[PDB]
């Protein structure tokens, strides 16, 4: 065949009760810095776009060829001309050679790839704008090596960079070796990471950028992909247990954190489900919790847990009422790192969003959708103290209740 | 259906009688700073490109779905690699849900939209590179609410930003509420603008960026869309009378000027027509005049009137001779704002441009076209004094007559 | 017709025997600064992408219409988000009017164009990532003016810029006039270049950027396009003899070098061939040699010669073994320019690269291909002294043997 255009786009407005700007984002809480994402409905004011241009090809012998480029940009500005603050950048550029006649045995229907890409098998928890696992970078590998006709595996090498790619003395390559095995509903992912002399990166001045930074890492994922809402109702669900040590201590963006100590230790649990309550109501609960010790400073600790609950109610074939509630508890002990002060407390979010679409309302993933919304946000005052250049506690976002309103669209195809 | 690729692109060269650079642009005159556009033929040396990638969709029930992104860049450099000066940026990203089976009554054939976009109903005077009205930003709204079967209306909320989107104390959101009514050839547009605490934006130093800047504004447009050359000959024409106060004092780019005073008052007239003189000649006159008082400085005044005249002459089915004459009078009293000195005088432009195309020559909008040209420009010497970093009066562009030559292409599809 | 998406994309990884970064690139040798490219197989660690979006159109009368934009970006970073270092930029934007019913005689099937583009008739030596001739910029022209039914010619005007396009006193336009004639396998190209007052460009401080820089230039290309491997075996081959003086002294990127002296004199020879040794082996030898005197400093001299040899061996219908050997000699006498020290010596490169593809292996240009590789590089220690911020001699790339490994994809469609 030929060309295909795919992509994602969110774009909207959010204002407080006075018709002016406020803070918003799935990562605005102090916990957000270590991955503590909260509900995103009516809580995203940026114009984010991803453009996927593809060149597919099928040969008569069954062999496939595929090329894809991803160009992305994310703007907080509402203006029609954002050249000065543009973030337009090529995120992906890779080729896939699939179903080769020459590959036999366990390599029968396997697909070889190379270039810069997001791993095909990454997966996320949509309502919280957080990936469960996100393996990206530049490299190569093979998908779907079928063993015994009931155990498939992926093997790959992904390369990333740490520090300033322009400053040779403050730049390091981080490599990741990963084997991903799938056996029915079960998934076992194991990665080995390594960035030689990461601890010896000198900044522009001549001093050590870190000194106690890790040079290696280990990462693992244990996942369960169900075809029912946790086995008790129609729907679907996914549960994943993540573990990381050293450079592997950042369990979502694998190999994306160059500041982790050798002893940085992380455990994380991601879980969510989709289930129809009635021919008009659908519910999707999700939880993300993490425990990270000795991450950036000796003796530090970052603990938080997010609970998100999205509910849609079909009224028409085109109109639905969506609701979202987020709850997050956090206890962060930064030990002076980044001028952060130890903090603990909770964050809450309530959103009511009338939604229009043409697709199946009971489907959380049917996308052309336009929504109007209102949110209420509150939190323990102590969280204001985590940072001084933070969102919580800045000018006009420190009181108890904060109200926001807006309109936005979101799609993918 | 699926994917659609649409766009615009102009690109070419302009040199003076010595084979070296000169000044060019529809906005080069002192009047240009307040909107005083002049003829653009042979007067645009940049490579400007707009790329529109769309994903349209039609459901069996008549409902439509549409997503569009616009990526643009504008370069003055003639080089094949402009990475260092690139202005590539996402101008638009929106979705439209049209003709929903669930929308009845006045909402019958209406289309709902959200995201970042240029209003569907903006319209321009092409030969002068000036929109009559340009509503753009991020928001949402609805098009074509049919009342009594002879009165359609559009309602919407558009959001924009003033100042540095990165500097929190020098950054403000400006919101625009607008109702646009159409009744046959008549159009009545009304907008309310509001940017809370615009007057309190402190620059990076700590001082007020303005102090006497407006926080609100009002804007109106009275348009007449004819199906004849001003009712006296075959063709078409449009006339619009624009008025603005406060933040609405910038009558073209609505909500785009954050330095306007509360008492800034502006009146503007836009008018043009298209008419075939014979089966081989076509003429298009256009006029843009403006009166703006107390705009940026107390007691200031900007007045100017542009007269453009584009003539084409079919010689073949592929060759045409195009001519353009521009005349502009201006009287500007800046009262010391920006180091500008009060000035008054006139500007002239004559352009002869052999043109090649495949489309209908009598049509001013059939686009694939390549043109060669020569231009002569002259103006009142006094205009050289408006500014010191101006175009008129810079090194090599201060004498009486100024000749230019070049080639350029222009399209849209 | 409508839309066409075409492009090029290379993307991969290169690491040394310690799993860390190394130097790589077809232009890393001291000779590279004056065009001395070496083998590129397994010697390109960047993610370079070119996206070509086109809008073609054919009218019933045979007349064609074509619009093309090329958007490119090149990153050395392996990361999935390169907004901070993005080089995304519009490289081309042009229109072509082909086969006009009105064009008769020698203009019969000729094609008119204008805008920013790379000349349709540029051609390169692929394995060494070097164009033989590269005419690009902004202008207009005509392709295929048929004389006597055995002599075709292209005539064109190309515009380029020297210096900082933003700094008016350090900015100059360089214009190129070129006539390119083809008579069977023979090609004769002649260009006149001129940048008025190039020698008078004052940098930001107020001093002359150069002072002894050239204002004009001359360029000539003599080429032979064969339908056999140098007339002794099946295949193909091309040989070109290039000459340049003054501004024409940079014989590849015509009009792209603003620092050349008036007496800069350059001779270059490019030649390569393609030939199948057997139904499984294919060989492609290539040579690039250059002699450049009085280039940037009076009495300077840059001489070098690159010999590249690519060999592929089909093992399957999808698996091939590719080998590449590069040899380069250089004798450079910079005469103090840029802090370079006169140097002489040779560079060697051996690369073994198992390659996967679906297309014709014996075809060096069939593209979807994924390769794994290992390279060995060594050079005369003296070359380390050419510059201090060079690649040869930097930290960890100064010893004798340097090994590298990696995987990468490369395509075009
Ligand atoms: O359809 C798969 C494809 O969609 C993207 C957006 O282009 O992700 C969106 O859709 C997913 C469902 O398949 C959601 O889980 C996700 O949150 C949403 O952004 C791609 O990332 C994915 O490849
Ligand atoms: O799939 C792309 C990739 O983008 C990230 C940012 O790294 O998230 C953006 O794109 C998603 C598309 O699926 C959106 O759902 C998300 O809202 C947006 O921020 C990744 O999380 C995702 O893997
Ligand atoms: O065809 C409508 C579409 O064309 C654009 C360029 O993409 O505007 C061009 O064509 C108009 C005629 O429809 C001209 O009036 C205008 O000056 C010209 O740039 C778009 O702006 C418009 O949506
Ligand atoms: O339509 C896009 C929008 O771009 C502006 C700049 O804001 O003008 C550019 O794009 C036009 C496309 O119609 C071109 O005709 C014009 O020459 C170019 O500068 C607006 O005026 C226009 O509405
Ligand atoms: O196929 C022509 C077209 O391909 C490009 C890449 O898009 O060049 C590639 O293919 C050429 C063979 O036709 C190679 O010689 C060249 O090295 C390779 O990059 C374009 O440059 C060319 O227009
Ligand atoms: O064809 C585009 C043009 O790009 C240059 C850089 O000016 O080279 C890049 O693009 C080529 C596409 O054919 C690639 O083959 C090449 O590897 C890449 O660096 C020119 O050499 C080429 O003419
Ligand atoms: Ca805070
Ligand atoms: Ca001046
Ligand atoms: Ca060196």
């Amino acid at each position: 065949s030929g060309f295909e255009f795919h992509g994602y786009a969110r774009s909207g407005v959010i204002m407080n009760d006075s018709g002016a700007s406020t803070k918003s984002g799935a990562y605005i809480t102090p916990a957000g810095e270590t991955g503590g994402a909260i509900g995103r409905l009516g809580n995203q004011a940026d114009t984010y776009v991803e453009m996927n241009l593809e060149h597919k090809q099928t040969l008569d012998n069954g062999a496939t060829t595929r090329f894809k480029v991803m160009v992305a940009d994310g703007q907080t500005s509402y203006n029609d001309w954002t050249a000065s603050t543009s973030d337009l950048n090529v995120r992906q550029a890779f080729v896939e050679l699939g179903n080769l006649p020459t590959f036999a045995g366990p390599f029968k229907g396997s697909t070889l790839w190379a270039g810069k890409r997001f791993d095909r098998d990454n997966f996320d928890i949509h309502w919280i704008d957080s990936d469960v696992v996100f393996l990206a970078g530049t490299g190569g590998g093979i998908y779907d090596v079928k063993w015994n006709d009931g155990l498939r595996s992926n093997f790959s090498l992904y390369g990333r960079n740490f520090g300033d790619i322009d400053d040779s003395s403050n730049s390091v390559q981080n490599y990741i070796l990963t084997m991903n095995h799938f056996a029915g509903p079960l998934q076992m992912m194991v990665s080995g990471l390594r960035a030689k002399d990461n601890d010896e990166r000198k900044d522009s001045n001549g001093n050590l950028a870190k000194g106690d930074a890790a040079n290696t890492g280990v990462h693992a994922l244990l996942g369960l992909h169900n075809d029912s809402f946790y086995g008790l109702r129609d729907g679907s669900s996914k549960t994943a247990l993540l573990y990381g040590h050293g450079l592997g201590a950042e369990v979502k963006g694998i190999g994306s954190d160059g500041a982790l100590r050798p002893g940085a230790d992380t455990w994380r649990i991601a879980s969510y489900g989709t289930t129809p309550l009635s021919e008009n109501w659908s519910v999707a609960p999700a939880m993300l919790a993490q425990r990270s010790k000795d991450r950036y400073a000796d003796g530090d600790s970052y603990q938080w847990a997010t609970f998100n609950l999205r509910l849609i109610q079909a009224i028409n074939q085109n109109f639905a009422l969506a609701y979202e509630g987020s709850y997050q508890y956090m206890d962060l002990k930064p030990e002076g790192y980044n001028d952060r002060q130890a903090v603990n407390g909770s964050f809450y979010k309530l959103t009511f969003a009338p939604t229009f679409k043409v697709g199946s309302i009971g489907d959380f993933f049917s996308r052309p959708e336009i929504r109007f919304y209102t949110s209420w946000m509150d939190w323990s005052k102590k969280l204001n103290n985590y940072a001084s250049d933070d969102a919580l506690g800045s000018d006009g976002f420190n009181s108890g209740g904060e109200w926001s309103f807006g309109v936005q669209m979101e799609t993918w195809f």
